[PDB]
């Protein structure tokens, strides 16, 4: 079963925000939500409604035993003014493949997402038109049981909040990061749940940004296996660009084989990549230890981070233990990057028309 | 930098609920909770209040990034209607261990354990007094920062719910149950958090239990490594009685290497072991290879999972490689199994005095 769009129920704010004139990333809201229920009866009418406080039973199986999960997207509005969602299908299959996995109730895809269609039209004002610039959609679904039973639930929750958010790049130019690569941390495994968007695998890393921090890095190279597999960075999905160990070209990123979660703009670019036919793309594990040799026979070119936060985020250091490594991105242009970011630009304010782009 | 229970807020029911007359564990709440909130200005004034719902905000922490984690611990009511807490203080001392790796507020122990006892103290008829029934008192921790960034708390709520169970085994006699044993199914991982009580260890084990109800299992024998260890059982410590390969009768449960949850039955089976010296009481890891090899040669006598929800519960079939291995342990008496369960009882409900009892 599932909630339909056709049953929506509008009830606007009365109390409407102030939009804001700095965007500072998930602080500020806008001033409708999309709710909808679930319980032994099935889904009740979805509703768009003013944002509020959630109220939930001290026993909720959300907050005891991490029945939650998540999603992320963006809409972005070009000069014609016109809104549209970058891929937001990809972002509903995935959604539901979270729900499945947390045994929460399934819903109708399309439903879903005519739903935020809805939500967003009603605040499409807040969509934010300089350069840089997007609405960050954030869909979620938790288990709401009133008992301490680990079990499937009987009740859940489904709700849609929305951020406008300023440039990743304020400057508007990319700007590399520094990463900590300590074997010591480990985001997933296989057998695990990291392929899937859900709250616990995020719990657990704030500590670890804090360690990257004290040892003055941004964000954390998460390392997987005996051979010090690179498989994510922060947030992001991580990608090499260089010359491998054959003599060929390539662009590599890790596969979807349990410790990557894959990343609606991770597929993106390689969709993008083999559609050129200009070099060979690849999912394959990458080791530290090619890292290290590559970066000695100067084969690397750019590295990088792809996720809806910044889109593509490049990398110039790596501190491995002691070791620390210098990445030349920026000395390469970044030319790859660049390139990736220009046409994810083109196809998403709608410079140029797309298969990939949902309109609003 | 704690709060204290000598601020102690109390607001009594204005309409107290009726106690039970057949309790589903967790679904029955007494009247009233404890709450304390903390933000920048630290910790506020720790309240009991009638038992009501969260208020939280719809980018709460808990809720998107898995800021939670919980205890379980139980009260008992002796003949002589006192009621006692089963060493209380180990519980504390775990709580705080899940809090420091959650980058949730650090609170003082002994102030948090005389506000439960406060609290128990206020609802003390709700503890049931007839044979094997409890009081479960569930403490939980949580984040409440109201922004999309993964990022440190500056805001969390620390809560206490207490519910009324009947006994675990309803025939007044212990029941074995049987496991499903599929290396596919990854609990927790070496580097990871399976060592602390936080509700994302949860979440991802409900479709497994699932799977064993599907195979026709009762709970989930957790398998980890290459070489097949004997993790957990459930949500319960694992324990084997059996003669060891070198001849010698001894008690083995895994070692605190990082994917064992230190349960306090656990501590408390090793302890009372120790004290009897009458054979051998080791940490150590125990593989399929081990137990395979010792049911052929005649040299298991009991399988057990330890933990607050049964004290002690015996294992009689495992289904490993879509072969059923039979577990002799109710051939055994269960000798230990019973031995320990009495001495349990006979603690915690005051037939012997001892210092693991803490007094309301
Ligand atoms: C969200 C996320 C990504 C990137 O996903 P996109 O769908 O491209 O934004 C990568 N890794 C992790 C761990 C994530 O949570
Ligand atoms: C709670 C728990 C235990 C047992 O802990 P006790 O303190 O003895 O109740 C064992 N294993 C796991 C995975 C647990 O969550
Ligand atoms: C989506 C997101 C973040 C996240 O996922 O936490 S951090 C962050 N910083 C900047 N911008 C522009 C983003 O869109 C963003
Ligand atoms: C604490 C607990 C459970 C849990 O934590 O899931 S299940 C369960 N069943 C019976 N009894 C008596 C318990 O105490 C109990
Ligand atoms: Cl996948
Ligand atoms: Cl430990």
């Amino acid at each position: 079963s599932s909630f339909k769009a056709a049953d929506l129920q509008l009830e606007m704010t009365q109390k409407p925000h102030k939009k804001p004139g700095p965007l500072v990333f998930g602080k500020t809201f806008t001033d409708h939500m999309l709710m909808v229920e679930w319980n032994d009866k099935g889904w009740g009418q979805p509703r768009i409604q003013p944002f509020q406080n959630l109220t939930l039973h001290p026993a909720s199986s959300s907050l005891h035993y991490s029945l939650q999960l998540f999603e992320g997207m963006k809409a972005f509005k070009g000069k014609d003014q016109q809104v549209r969602l970058f891929r937001p299908w990809l972002n509903m299959d995935r959604m539901l493949r979270s729900a499945m996995r947390l045994c929460l109730p399934s819903f109708d895809k399309l439903e879903l997402l005519e739903c935020i269609r809805r939500l967003i039209e009603v605040d499409k004002d807040w969509v934010p038109d300089a350069a840089g610039t997007s609405l960050y959609v954030r869909p979620v679904l938790i288990g709401n049981e009133p008992s301490l039973g680990v079990s499937q639930p009987t009740r859940a929750l489904l709700f849609v909040i929305l951020c406008p958010v300023g440039a990743y790049f304020p400057g508007g130019s990319v700007t590399p990061v520094s990463l900590l690569a300590d074997p010591a941390f480990i985001r997933a495994w296989v057998g695990g749940v990291g392929n899937y968007k859900l709250g616990g695998n995020y719990g657990p890393t704030v500590l670890v940004q804090q360690e990257a921090l004290k040892r003055g890095c941004e964000q954390v190279l998460w390392l997987y296996g005996p051979d010090h597999q690179l498989t994510e960075v922060g947030t992001m999905n991580i990608f090499v660009y260089w010359t491998h160990e054959d003599g060929v070209l390539e662009l590599v990123t890790p596969p979807l084989n349990g410790v990557i979660l894959p990343g609606v703009v991770r597929q993106s670019l390689l969709d993008m990549a083999q559609t050129w036919g200009e070099f060979r793309v690849v999912e394959r594990t990458i080791t530290m230890k090619q890292l290290l040799r590559a970066l000695e026979e100067g084969r690397v070119r750019e590295v990088f981070g792809s996720g809806t936060a910044c889109q593509v985020c490049p990398v110039h250091r790596i501190l491995y233990k002691d070791r620390n490594l210098h990445i030349p991105t920026m000395e390469n242009g970044p030319e790859l990057i660049l390139r990736f970011q220009k046409e994810l630009k083109e196809i998403q304010y709608g410079i140029r028309a797309h298969e990939w782009m949902f309109p609003v």
